[PDB]
């Protein structure tokens, strides 16, 4: 005869499932000498989960019944057990089937306690990252049901089911990440089943935010006015530029250089340190040639898709008194630097020489005072700016002196003052 | 007296500019013997540009007058020089100012003929790149006025003016660039002034498009279904994955790996080649333990801000006949494998043995044929699936023989078939 029974797993050893006397009365009481029958179980002596009492026919749990090690994740679980009546003469055969129900004696569990995941700050709102699945060997209501993520402002989870039915958690970036502000997170993922009592397991996700090159260098200020004495030595520090980049590694490492469009002249006279940004002089400047310079400097990081920053540096040169006045004396005489005077006297206010002075410099450094200091009484008459005339101031005397020596002094209004002197003689 | 004249540069040497005798008549005609006066130029510097005719006072070009070498880029240009009348008796002084005008005898020119510029395809519509400025030593309308860029579909040009008045060209990205399609451009930039005849100069732009990581790997298919014999040797090639990335260098170098969320079990049994994508078996499979696998494999490039690609590989394991049938024979005898039989003549169909068979496999590989072989007159009667009884089939006349030896055959319906044999003796 066939008998079917229904138990819960892990019940205490020795508990009775059924009593043959009570359930197979129709068979036992119809044998010869009903009270003399004895029972024998048909199993091996290794791990007998069900046992029969040979004297009264009690079917009781012999060893622990773990549904999980027995049927794994199958919904249907049942143990088979054959019992026979002794003696052999007209023995009966009882095939006993015990359906095993599952209790919730297993909590959700994670493979690893630390779940390291790396996310680039570039990751767009909506990015999804499947997380480790917890394992719950139970079945039905007792198996893994849902997940939950510790409260925070940047991540969520959606619970999903894959092809085979199992459930898993998908991490979702819901707010724009920024490594420059918060580089790492630590959040708790909790899996829980739907059993009674409800069980839970948990793991910690260590989210690390990798840097992307979402920031370019920045200058303190964009414009600069530098004054430079035209006599500064090669190597003078014109300006130490400082730019900053919040990014990490190469993305935040800055290189300074002259903008790609700078004129060659600027590169001829100035040099910029690629690493520290020391704008230095390479060959001296001359106010008498170019009075100003408009340098365009750029700073760019060594990261990908890099946008550069730029600042403008105006170098204004200032004049120094590095040019001495020039004296030119011109005469009517076609040949030489000598002024010919009539042997026998001459009239007053007679043209002797034209005098022109000039100074390369500017301002007071280029303004000239001219003085005539010959050994006599000639007069230096102004005609226009920096152009004077040399004339006489009284009637001369041939007999007294024949050779004259005149000296012109040109002295600019600079400090230190500079001056030159020229000499020429008057033959009469 | 002051005299002002207006001439053009580069005029034919020897041409007459003005006649002093004619222009200072109002002064000469008030002298004694106006017709005897002669003129002398006060030519200063090592620059003999203009000459005076001593007899009539004609001002003629002594040497070529190049406005560019004299006043450079200044609007106001003039040569100043003093001329005097002979004889000295009340000689006159004429200050002459000769304004030199500019002709368009110089074309715009570029410092370098090839202008190499590098642009990353990531550069957004609107990016601007100031380009080298050409230099035109002319002045006014004759100097650099406008620029022009060879016709194209990806770049535009805007003309600009800097603080000091000079003009420059700003390159503009007008349409989204894509290096994967077109890696370089070559465009002609022409600077032209506004003189008549209009003169022009040109340089060529070598535009290089640097690659950015704007593409992630791609798989041929999204999922793959693999059937796998549970007896395949370690190393069987399950699948050769091919992913492609159009990017350059590291951006296009692909790495294959198991997704970070795969279970340790999957990594215990499978291996993926990081470089070529060879999904191979690491530890043999057993259909009797796990029947399928859902592998999540990813391929990502070695570039920045990299998004990985994903493919799902479903491995269906298939049963083979790799388990032999198992026989359990149970008897009355508690000690050893001999079944003690009633010495006295027994009736037909008397219990001798209980026999159970089983097979781990599935389908025909798990279907068992059970057969009873022996000396004679025994019957193997089925009770239920894979469970039979050994009984007697004739009157046990002890006289014939006392010892019997019986052999039980379990042979599954697999291919190749597997079998188990049991032996036990029947004493009467
Ligand atoms: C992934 O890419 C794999 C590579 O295939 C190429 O990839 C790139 C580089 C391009 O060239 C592209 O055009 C190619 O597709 C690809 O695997 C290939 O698959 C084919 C069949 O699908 C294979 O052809 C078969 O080759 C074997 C062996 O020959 C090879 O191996 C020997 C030993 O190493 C070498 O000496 C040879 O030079 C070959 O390289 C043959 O035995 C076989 O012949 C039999 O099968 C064909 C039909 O396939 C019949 O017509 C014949 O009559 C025979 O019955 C084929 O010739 C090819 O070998 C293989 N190459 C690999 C793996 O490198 C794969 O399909 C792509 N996708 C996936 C999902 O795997
Ligand atoms: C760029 O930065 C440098 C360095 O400044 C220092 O380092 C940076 C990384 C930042 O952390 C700064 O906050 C930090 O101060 C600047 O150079 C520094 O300039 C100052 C003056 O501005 C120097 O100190 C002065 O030196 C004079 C002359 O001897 C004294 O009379 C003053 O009493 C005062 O001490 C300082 O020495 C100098 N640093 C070094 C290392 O030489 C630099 O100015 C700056 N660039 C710009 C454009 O501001
Ligand atoms: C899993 O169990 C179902 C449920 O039915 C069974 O009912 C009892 C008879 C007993 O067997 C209990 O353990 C189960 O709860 C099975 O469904 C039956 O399957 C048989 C044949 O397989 C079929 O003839 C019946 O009609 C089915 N019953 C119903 C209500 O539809 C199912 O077969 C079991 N699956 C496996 C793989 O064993
Ligand atoms: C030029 O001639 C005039 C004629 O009157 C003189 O006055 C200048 O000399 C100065 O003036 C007189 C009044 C006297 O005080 C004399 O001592 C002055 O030096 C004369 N100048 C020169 C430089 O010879
Ligand atoms: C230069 O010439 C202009 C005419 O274009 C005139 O207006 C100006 O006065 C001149 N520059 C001077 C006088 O400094
Ligand atoms: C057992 O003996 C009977 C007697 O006729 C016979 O019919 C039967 O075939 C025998 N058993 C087997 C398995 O042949
Ligand atoms: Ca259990
Ligand atoms: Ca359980
Ligand atoms: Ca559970
Ligand atoms: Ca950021
Ligand atoms: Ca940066
Ligand atoms: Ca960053
Ligand atoms: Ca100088
Ligand atoms: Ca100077
Ligand atoms: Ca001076
Ligand atoms: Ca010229
Ligand atoms: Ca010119
Ligand atoms: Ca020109
Ligand atoms: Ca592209
Ligand atoms: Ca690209
Ligand atoms: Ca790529
Ligand atoms: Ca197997
Ligand atoms: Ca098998
Ligand atoms: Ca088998
Ligand atoms: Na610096
Ligand atoms: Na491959």
């Amino acid at each position: 005869k066939n008998l079917k029974y229904r138990i819960y797993e892990e019940q205490r050893v020795g508990s009775v499932i059924a009593r043959l006397s009570e359930d197979v009365a129709d068979v036992l009481l119809k044998l010869p000498n009903p009270s003399t029958v004895r029972f024998r179980a048909m199993q091996r002596g290794n791990s007998p989960l069900l046992v029969v009492n040979e004297d009264n026919g009690e079917i009781s749990i012999g060893a622990t019944i773990d549904r999980e090690q027995l049927c794994q994740k199958n919904l249907n679980c049942s143990i088979e057990f054959d019992v026979i009546t002794l003696p052999t003469e007209h023995l009966q055969l009882f095939h006993i089937e015990v359906e095993v129900l599952d209790i919730n004696d297993n909590s959700p569990q994670f493979s690893r306690s630390l779940i390291p995941i790396e996310i680039s700050e570039s990751a767009a709102v909506g990015t999804r990252i499947p997380l480790d699945s917890a394992f719950d060997p139970d079945v039905g209501e007792n198996s893994l049901h849902t997940y939950s993520l510790s409260a925070n402002d940047f991540f969520n989870i959606e619970v999903r089911t894959r092809t085979d039915g199992a459930k898993y958690a998908e991490l979702i970036v819901v707010r724009e990440l920024d490594r420059e502000l918060k580089s790492s997170y630590e959040l708790q993922l909790t899996a829980s089943d739907m059993g009674v009592p409800q069980r839970s397991g948990s793991s910690i996700l260590k989210i690390s935010i990798s840097d992307s090159n979402d920031n370019s260098p920045a200058f303190e200020q964009q414009s600069y006015i530098i004054q430079l004495l035209e006599n500064s030595p090669v190597g003078t520090l014109l300006l130490d530029l400082n730019a900053t980049d919040p990014d990490e590694g190469a993305n935040g490492k800055i290189v300074y250089s002259f903008s790609s469009h700078v004129s060659p002249k600027i590169m001829e006279t100035f040099k910029i340190d690629s690493e520290r940004g020391h704008l230095t002089l390479f060959k001296q400047v001359d106010y008498e040639i170019t009075k100003s310079y408009e340098i365009d400097v750029q700073a760019q990081d060594l990261g990908p898709n890099s946008i550069p920053a730029h600042c403008k540096i105006i170098i204004k040169v200032v004049d120094v008194n590095d040019n001495k006045p020039e004296i030119n004396i011109n005469l009517m005489s076609p040949g030489k630097e000598e002024i010919s005077y009539i042997f026998e006297g001459d009239p007053i206010d007679t043209f002797v020489a034209l005098v022109r002075v000039q100074d390369k410099d500017s301002g007071l450094n280029g303004e000239i005072v001219c003085k005539l200091h010959g050994h006599g009484h000639f007069k230096l008459q102004k005609t226009y700016e920096n152009n004077y005339l040399i004339l006489t101031n009284a009637t001369l005397d041939r007999e007294k002196r024949s050779e004259y020596s005149l000296t012109v002094i040109a002295e600019d209004r600079g400090t230190p003052s500079l001056s030159t002197v020229k000499h020429f003689t008057v033959q009469i």
